[PDB]
């Protein structure tokens, strides 16, 4: 009962929890193993903002707005216990900016009082005619990733610091589970056309005054790309760059004054705000997450693969019902193979 | 024409500005002193949290929610404004919880976005049955009284730490028009029979994920005796407490007890913050504000007085409309003096 988890961010940690609180048995023992090529503070996980918020149409699987909506319930229910502060989670209300009046999201009574702004708030943004406010939540990747980690560690779980090659190298050495939880770098281990770096660029600020997330919307600019300011706890993320098959790890000096002058455009007390830190990752952009089995085709044994990868710009907002797929998945390899 | 202002808290600095910026001219050149025994982070304006909610139902005189809207009109017009953080005005979302039905408050149109909460709103506090959410503003005192007393200094108003002993001492000395803003210690100037102290206490608390402030209503415990939790700048403002007639400005274990498991009931998540500091404050407690001219008949001339104190707990709240309606008194007092 040998199982591996490639990937240490939200994705492959979530995962290896998911799967052992619920298959771990000392009738039938689980070993599981995380291999990564990058742990917290460096993985894509820790650039996010961590802030609740599928897209706003309807997923191309609606099966993702369930995944998403388990993962807002699983995370409102831990939200005001001692531990909520360990893993990075808290309440956050804000605003949603648009030219025009777009359809309601699926996604309208999942989060919390969610309803359109009125004019005298929207006369405190001037450039924009239509919005929403709502509560939602975030869940800040540094303090979940080390959290998650914590509870891994004590339930047996092994860490290895390594670049898997290929799933057969990992298939040789006893693998008999191989869950596929790499981001955006899962085309190095079998080829995926429909894979992509969503390029992201991200500034912290020091703007404590900073109460409410504000997200901006415009169809010229697309999807990620245009001004949002997201407080976190210690610090304000102010973001707005999407950039499709851009692999550039460096930050871009058009992209630091995209993010600043359209940031303090939408926000002007922002200009007085201490620039703390910059980032640049990469969303594991695809027209769907990619959550399915696949035997392999390789060696002499065949090893079972579950894939998990391809969130996008919402792995923090749909981790846990994806975790949970993950799971059910795993014990369809259970019950496939054998019981007595 | 020689004017002092006695007092320093927001009453006193925001008058004198008031005052300052619609009469001095060169048609009436005006001096303004302003004389304080006490100043920032001395005063009862610097123990306050600073959020914007007048009472919840209709008050004695109707004059009062006026001058609270126009203040809210007012620092609403300065959110995004360049000295926005120098005020320390900020927008805050949040809840108003009760444990019966209650009905709309006056105010309801002067916030943004007012309105009841859902039941899954209501599940996050089970000691409550019913409650509001809307969008308020901070006005912190600790930045908003040096922001006034920096506008001052440049319009050439000059200060003095000084225990001003009486009016007629004031009188004897010069002063045209005496402008008292003494807050809870009036009754010293002149005695006030319906003039009491609103003891209150704080914690100020390291809660950085706290994006929302709570207010809870308790009738049994009264005005300002019930829980509260108020996000500032820098730290979480935790109270609760008012104590009618007490006038000791020692902190109490009993009182701190009470405020800290009181607010930690309400936010389990508050157990784990780092206690900044305690303060100990006196409301201005009396039936209504008392701002009103009085012409004073001690010593060998009359001397004109305006009287602006006996704010309660609502002081930053409504100190812009009472500095306008002061201002208009002292209109009244130049067109008399056969000068306007
Ligand atoms: C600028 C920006 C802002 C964002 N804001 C939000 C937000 O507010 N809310 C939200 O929900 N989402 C947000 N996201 C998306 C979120 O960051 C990602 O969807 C989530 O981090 C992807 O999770 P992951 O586990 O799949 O990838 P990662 O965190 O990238 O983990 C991939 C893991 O796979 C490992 N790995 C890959 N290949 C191999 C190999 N061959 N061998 C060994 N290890 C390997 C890496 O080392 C790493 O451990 C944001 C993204 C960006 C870029
Ligand atoms: C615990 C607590 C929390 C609060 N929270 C809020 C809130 O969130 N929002 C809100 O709107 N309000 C709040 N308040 C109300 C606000 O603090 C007071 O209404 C406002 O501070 C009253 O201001 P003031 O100018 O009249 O008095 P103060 O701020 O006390 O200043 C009185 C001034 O007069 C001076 N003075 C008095 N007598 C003399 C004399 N004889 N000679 C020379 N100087 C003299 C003092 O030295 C001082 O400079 C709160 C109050 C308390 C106690
Ligand atoms: O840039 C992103 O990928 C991103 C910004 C926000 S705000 C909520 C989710 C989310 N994702
Ligand atoms: O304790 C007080 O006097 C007080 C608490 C709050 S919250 C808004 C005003 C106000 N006043």
């Amino acid at each position: 009962m040998r199982v591996v988890v490639i990937g240490a961010g939200v994705i492959g940690l979530s995962t290896a929890l998911c799967i052992h609180e619920r298959y771990h048995s000392v009738l039938q023992p689980l070993d599981i193993k995380v291999y990564a090529d990058r742990f917290t503070p460096l993985t894509t996980t820790d650039v996010a903002a961590g802030l609740w918020q599928p897209y706003l149409s309807d997923p191309n699987n609606p099966q993702e707005a369930d995944w998403s909506q388990q993962t807002f319930d699983y995370l409102l229910s831990h939200v005001h216990s001692p531990n909520a502060e360990n893993l990075g989670l808290f309440l956050i209300s804000g605003y949603n900016l648009f030219h025009e009046a777009i359809p309601d999201p699926s996604w309208k009574d999942t989060v919390l009082g969610f309803r359109k702004l009125t004019p005298r708030e929207l006369d405190m943004f001037p450039d924009y005619g239509y919005g929403w406010f709502h509560t939602s939540l975030i869940l800040e990747g540094k303090n979940y990733l080390q959290w998650l980690t914590e509870r891994l560690t004590e339930r047996g779980v092994k860490f290895f610091q390594r670049k898997v090659e290929s799933f057969e190298e990992v298939a040789r050495e006893g693998a008999d589970v191989i869950v596929n939880c790499t981001g955006v770098w899962a085309g190095a281990l079998q080829r995926d056309p429909l894979l992509q770096p969503g390029r992201g660029q991200i500034m912290k600020v020091d703007a404590p005054w900073m109460k409410h997330f504000i997200l901006t919307h415009d169809p010229e600019r697309g999807i990620y790309n245009s001004p949002y300011i997201i407080p976190g706890t210690q610090t304000v993320t102010l973001g707005g760059i999407f950039q499709l098959g851009n692999w550039s790890e460096l930050n871009n000096i058009q992209d630091h004054n995209t993010i600043w002058e359209g940031c303090c455009r939408l926000e002007p007390t922002l200009k007085n705000a201490r620039i703390i830190g910059e980032r640049t990752g990469f969303r594991p952009v695809r027209p769907q997450i990619r959550l399915e089995r696949e035997q392999l085709r390789t060696g002499p044994s065949n090893t079972e693969v579950i894939h998990n990868y391809g969130h996008g710009g919402y792995g923090l907002t749909i981790h846990w019902g994806c975790a949970l797929e993950a799971a059910k998945l795993f014990g369809r390899i259970l019950e496939e193979k054998k019981l007595s």
